[PDB]
């Protein structure tokens, strides 16, 4: 008896290419062995939703054994394709807010797996080392959307809680964000940026801006610290995958999905942004376990 593994993947990604690496070595250190006791159908969408679809209704047609979706537009297809194949998903932020599952602890539909949430917390905690004497948190962030708000509650909650103050900057377009980081200079110690694909694809402005006024970056994805931001404390990929794997091979030895929690991961790790530092007049600190990168261009 051969498993059949549908993996739908949106695009090819540093971060989604390593959840699919971790994946596959998880079930083969279970004894799951492609082109052995399983056959893996690898399908990459190439970024285009219509053909995320048509992966999802053909791993129907073939009625794979299992579907593991990689990114939250690969797991929609994959749910509105099939609601009797089990699903397990990776690097999805927000399950529930993505229409995959009831609830986190118990899903409730045909689909579980991980979701890469990671909590403002884990970034705001870089200030001891990038930023020690800190008594002024700043965040600019897009009032458009919700899960921007949510993040700055978090923050909020945290400067709160940590003995901080907040200076916050909401916008709504691109051309405010030069403006925007200039005016937080001189009433920040160090600047935020929430996952919020506004503010964050804008790194390269706030990165100058910050870095000449001598105000550290913190992150909340290692994207943004390749584009100028100081530091981030991110989600490992492949151990997310990984963690998934594990997840198969209890839905491939026939373990309800719909009983099966959706997992988070605690494995982070620090990267830092090697030129940033150096910009800054830094020195690296002295533990090991810390990630360098240098700025793409």
């Amino acid at each position: 008896e051969v498993k059949k593994i549908g993996i739908t993947q949106l695009v090819e990604h540093p971060a989604l290419d390593a959840t699919r690496t971790g994946f596959v070595k998880a079930l083969e250190k279970n004894g799951f062995k492609d082109g052995e006791n399983i056959d893996i159908d690898f399908q990459n969408a190439q970024n285009d939703m219509p053909t995320t679809q048509s992966i999802a209704s053909k791993f129907a047609s073939d009625k794979k054994d299992l579907i593991f979706a990689i990114s939250t537009p690969s797991a929609q297809a994959a749910f509105n394709a099939t609601k009797d194949i089990p699903i397990l998903i990776t690097a999805v932020s927000d399950p529930v807010a993505a229409g995959l599952v009831k609830t986190l602890e118990k899903p409730g539909t045909n689909v579980s797996g991980t979701s890469d949430f990671v909590s403002v917390d884990k970034g705001l905690e870089l200030l001891k080392i990038f930023a020690p004497k800190a008594k002024t948190i700043g965040v600019m962030y897009n009032t458009s959307e919700v899960n921007s708000k949510v993040q700055v509650d978090a923050l909020k909650e945290y400067a709160s809680k940590n003995g901080f103050k907040v200076v916050e900057k909401g916008i709504t377009t691109s051309n405010e964000v030069n403006q925007g980081i200039s005016s937080l200079v001189g009433k920040i110690d160090v600047l935020y940026v929430p996952t919020d694909n506004l503010v964050a694809s804008s790194m390269p402005i706030v990165s100058k801006i910050a870095t000449e006024n001598k105000i550290p970056v913190i992150a909340a994805e290692s994207g943004p610290v390749e584009k100028g931001a100081l530091a981030c404390q991110g989600i490992n990929y492949e151990k997310l995958g990984y963690k998934t794997g594990e997840m198969a091979v209890k839905i491939l030895n026939g373990e309800s999905v719909s009983d099966m929690p959706v997992a988070t991961s605690d494995d982070t790790d620090i990267i830092v942004n090697e030129d940033i530092l150096k910009a800054l007049g830094m020195e690296k600190p002295s533990n090991e376990n810390i990630s360098y990168v240098k700025t793409k261009q």
